[PDB]
């Protein structure tokens, strides 16, 4: 049947032995596990090749009337975003990328900054507080700001759509030491457990501010009034 | 004659007291040292303004019809390119911009990488060889990879056209040990020469390597045969 043709950058397509009715041949070639097919003008191995990936991606395979060069493009789910390109015109090769970043700025001088967006809607992201920074990472899902203290890791959840949303994971084993939390999204608070005992309040207030209530040797009465956080020694305390 | 209106991120919009010919409103607005002007079909401030930099940018500023969200796009000379994008809606300001990267891999494995390459052309560039590593940064003009030893900087320039041209400047005083280079574009040979006598040649092959050969105490004569360099230290003594 068809015959294979090496293609710059250790690449191979198929083209057919024979045209088809409109003197077009077919072409075929797999790409990193994905396969692409279209039809071409030539039977040198020359024109566009196309195919989809398992996240529906549009890849673009494009081989140059002469052989010399080969341009792959690849695209999100509709083929009209220029995610990545990598042309291999002869000996070298060079691969091309972008990523974006977002910076926020609150009224009240708070900050939101994303760094290294990709493509896929991730990156690093830092929340510029009054007195501390947290830092994190971000997911089209939500961006997530983590403090960590011994082994108790709080983790400040911002959804996509702006929601915050807090939880806290200790991978302290003694049950004795051992820190669980609960949120309450009601009123923004967390509220720390260890030894059966209730803590600690955290309040995410919504000035963008974190407050600390301790609760009695009792574990059910709130002691004392909240304090808002100024520092980010503070937190870490609150997590020890 | 016309009146100012107050505009999210502390912005001034100036619209005349009464329409024209169609009905229309003149609208101007200066922002960061920059004229915006444009009409509309509103007199609250609400519309469209336009304007340009002096790189011949092209700003575009959006006032929502309710006059609550600001949206501040920038352009280039041609404006149809989204550079940076700043919208201002309400309490909170979110500044977008991106960013691109571009891998070259040459044939002998040796490579270029440019990171953080903003919309003007210039970001931040470091050349892999084969046992060392070149960093520099990158212009619409030249890549410009530079080692540095003592006083004396060797900068490496990869023009846009792949083209490779090298200097050498020594910030030393001292007319007996100031190095001083002289580059020849046909033999890609950078000659130094310290106290009035040649002392190295520093070759930039065809394989993306450097070789140095010295110069006898007459200062006219190449000793023994070129020498590979192998690791940044190799080009760090040839500077020294």
């Amino acid at each position: 049947n068809s015959v294979s043709v090496d293609l710059p950058g250790s690449m191979k397509v198929l083209v057919s032995k024979s045209s088809n009715a409109d003197g077009k041949y077919d072409l075929i070639a797999t790409v990193d596990a994905l396969e692409l097919s279209g039809t071409s003008d030539k039977n040198n191995g020359s024109g566009v090749l196309e195919g989809v990936k398992a996240d529906a991606s549009k890849v673009k395979l494009t081989i140059s009337d002469d052989l010399g060069q080969t341009t792959l493009e690849v695209f999100k789910s509709d083929g009209s975003t220029l995610v990545s390109k990598k042309v291999t015109s002869g000996g070298s090769s060079t691969e091309e990328k972008c990523t974006c970043e977002k910076i926020i700025t609150r009224a009240d001088g708070t900050r939101l900054e994303y760094t290294g967006i990709k493509s896929d809607g991730s990156g690093k992201a830092k929340e510029v507080l009054k007195g501390y920074v947290l830092e994190g990472t971000l997911t089209a899902e939500k961006t997530t700001l983590v403090v960590k203290e011994g082994t108790v890791t709080l983790s400040k959840n911002i959804s996509k759509s702006g929601e915050v949303s807090v939880e806290l994971n200790d991978t302290d084993s003694s049950a004795a030491t051992k820190k669980t939390a609960a949120w309450n999204s009601g009123t923004s608070t967390l509220t720390i457990t260890v030894n059966s005992k209730k803590t600690k309040d955290l309040v995410f207030t919504s000035s963008n501010t974190i407050t600390v209530q301790q609760y009695d040797s009792n574990g059910t009465s709130l002691e004392g009034s909240a304090v808002e956080i100024t520092k980010l020694d503070e937190i870490k305390n609150a997590l020890k």
